[PDB]
């Protein structure tokens, strides 16, 4: 049996594109790829679109659990925040692709122990200015998820110890709470 049944997962994902247009609203830029549900449909899909490094400044990709909109304004986001991952133009080079295939594993992989269910999702923002990665969760305050998911990742991705990543809320996206 294990030679032709697919492996599901133990979420359902959505992958979601943006492409800036100023012609539009921000929320109307924002799209559904398609989602999957099993490790075999996540490497189809992973394999048949545009890595980050090659995608035009100004697009997002946005890997979220299905139900959850990869905005602030999802009821699961509205009081979280994010682990932000901030890459320079030659970290573009360096460490987008595979930091951002390390972020969408960490995720599928439920690699966070029992906070896991508090990861909403991840975003990738290829921007002229500097790319940036990053981990959404649902509840900022709850300072034991938001810290050890934040170690975790940051292992995860082999950064130094010397290297300080920060956790922002939302809210005042629209300065850091946690540091790690």
């Amino acid at each position: 049996p294990e030679h032709y049944i697919k492996h599901p997962l133990q979420n359902r994902w959505a992958l979601w594109f943006f492409k800036n247009d100023k012609s539009k609203t921000w929320q109307a830029n924002l799209r559904l790829i398609s989602k999957f549900d099993t490790v075999e449909d996540f490497w189809a899909l992973y394999n048949h679109i545009q890595l980050s490094s090659n995608l035009m400044p100004g697009c997002d990709y946005s890997l979220f659990k299905d139900g959850i909109e990869p905005m602030w304004e999802d009821e699961k986001n509205k009081r979280g925040g994010r682990w932000l991952i901030t890459l320079n133009k030659q970290q573009r080079r360096s460490d987008l692709d595979r930091f951002w295939l390390e972020t969408l594993l960490c995720l599928i992989g439920e690699s966070f122990d029992d906070y896991s269910d508090d990861v909403c999702g991840a975003v990738v923002n290829v921007r002229a200015k500097g790319d940036k990665i990053a981990i959404w969760t649902t509840e900022c305050e709850n300072r034991d998820a938001v810290t050890h998911i934040g170690r975790v990742y940051k292992e995860r991705l082999g950064l130094p110890p010397k290297i300080v990543i920060g956790y922002q809320s939302h809210a005042d996206t629209a300065k850091n709470r946690f540091v790690v």
